C-alpha cells in the first residue's frame, strides 16, 4: 500500500534506541517511525530531532500491551502495507541495590526484555517486506549467563533443532524456578537480565530458520546483536561509548544492502559476527 519504504524502532525516545532513529533518518531512504510507550516522551524526542533537520514520524507503543501492538499493526497496514525495517530495542534492567524481591525481578525482567520482544515479532514478522532487515538489540551479558549455566542448559539453548515452544518454556522455567527459590539447584545463572538475552539471542536463531523455512525467497535478513557498554539510563555514567556510537553495529545490521544472504541468524558485536556461546576477546579499561 506504498512505495515508501519504513523502518520502525521500539524504545526510541531515549538511549540508544533514540541514537539509532537519528542515523536511520539520515541514512535510510525512506520514513522512519520513532516509537515509545509514553507519547510525551516520545513527542518531545521527535521534536528535538526535528531541531536537527530531521523528521520522522511517531507512534505510540508499550510492547507489553498487546492492545498496543495490534494498533501499530494496523498504523502500517494502512500507512505502508507493510513493514522494511524493524529493530526490537526496548528493554528493562534491574540494577543493584533496588529493592525489588528478586523472583519479582526475574518476573518482570523477563516480562518485556523477552515476552514483549517475542509479541512485536510474532505480530509484525508477517508484514515485513522482501529485502527487510530485523534487527534484535540483545547484549553480551547474555553469553555471560549462558557460561553460568549447567551444561544440560547450555546444551539445550546452543540446540540446532529446539523450537520457539522449548525457548518459551525454558525462558518460563526460569521464572518459575526462582519463585520456588530452586534456580541454582536446576543449575541457572542468577542474572535475570542475563537470562532474558539468552532468551532474545536464541529467539533470533529460530526466528531465522523459519524464514528461511517458510519465506526462503523474500531475502530477509534478521541477527541479534550487542551494542556495547553505552552510556544511558541503562548502561550508567562509566560507560565508554556514547549513543551515537552505541547505535552503529544496530544501525549497520538495519541498512545491509538489497541481496546479500548474510549474515542471518548471527550474534554481531562491533560489525563483526561472533560464534554463539564464545566470551568477549577484550574488555574496556577498569576505572573503579
Ligand atoms: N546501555 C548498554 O550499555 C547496553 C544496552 N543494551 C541493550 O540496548 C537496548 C537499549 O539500551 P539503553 O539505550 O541503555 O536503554 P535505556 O534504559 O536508556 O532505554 C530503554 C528504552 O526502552 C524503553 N522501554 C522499556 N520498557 C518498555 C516497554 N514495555 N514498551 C516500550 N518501550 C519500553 C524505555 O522507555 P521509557 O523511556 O519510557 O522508560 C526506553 O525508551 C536494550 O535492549 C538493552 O538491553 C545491551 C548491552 C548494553
Amino acid at each position: 500500500s506504498s512505495n515508501t519504504r519504513v523502518a520502525l524502532v521500539t524504545g526510541a525516545n531515549k538511549g540508544i534506541g533514540f541514537a539509532i532513529v537519528r542515523d536511520l533518518c539520515r541514512q535510510f531512504a525512506g520514513d522512519v517511525v520513532l516509537t515509545a510507550r509514553d507519547v510525551a516522551r516520545g513527542q518531545a524526542a521527535v521534536k528535538q530531532l526535528q531541531a536537527e533537520g530531521l523528521s520522522p514520524r511517531f507512534h505510540q507503543l508499550d510492547i507489553i500491551d498487546l492492545q498496543s501492538i495490534r494498533a501499530l499493526c494496523d498504523f502500517l497496514r494502512k500507512e505502508y502495507g507493510g513493514l522494511d525495517v524493524l529493530v526490537n530495542n526496548a528493554a528493562i534492567a534491574f540494577q543493584l541495590d533496588n529493592p525489588t524481591p528478586f523472583h519479582i525481578q526475574a518476573e518482570l525482567t523477563m516480562k518485556t526484555n523477552f515476552m514483549g520482544t517475542r509479541n512485536v515479532c510474532t505480530e509484525l514478522l508477517p508484514l515485513i517486506k522482501p529485502q527487510g532487515r530485523v534487527v534484535n538489540v540483545s547484549s553480551t551479558e547474555g553469553v555471560r549467563a549462558l557460561n553460568e549455566c549447567s551444561p544440560e542448559l547450555q546444551q539445550k539453548f546452543k540446540s540446532e533443532t529446539i523450537t520457539e515452544e522449548e525457548l518459551v518454556g525454558l525462558m518460563n522455567k526460569f521464572v518459575e524456578d526462582t519463585k520456588n527459590g530452586v534456580h541454582r539447584k536446576e543449575g541457572w545463572s542468577d542474572s535475570t537480565y542475563g537470562v532474558t538475552k539468552i532468551g532474545v539471542s536464541v529467539l533470533s536463531r529460530i526466528y531465522a530458520r523459519k524464514l528461511r523455512e517458510q519465506r526462503a525467497g523474500d531475502k530477509i535478513l534478521l541477527n541479534a546483536c550487542c551494542p556495547g557498554w553505552v552510556r544511558t539510563d541503562m548502561g550508567g555514567p562509566k560507560a565508554p561509548k556514547s549513543p551515537e556510537v552505541g547505535a552503529e553495529t544496530p544501525v549497520y545490521l538495519a541498512l545491509l544492502p538489497s541481496d546479500a544472504e548474510g549474515p542471518h541468524g548471527q550474534f554481531v558485536t562491533d560489525k563483526k559476527v561472533v560464534e554463539w556461546g564464545v566470551p568477549p576477546e577484550s574488555y574496556p579499561w577498569v576505572n573503579a
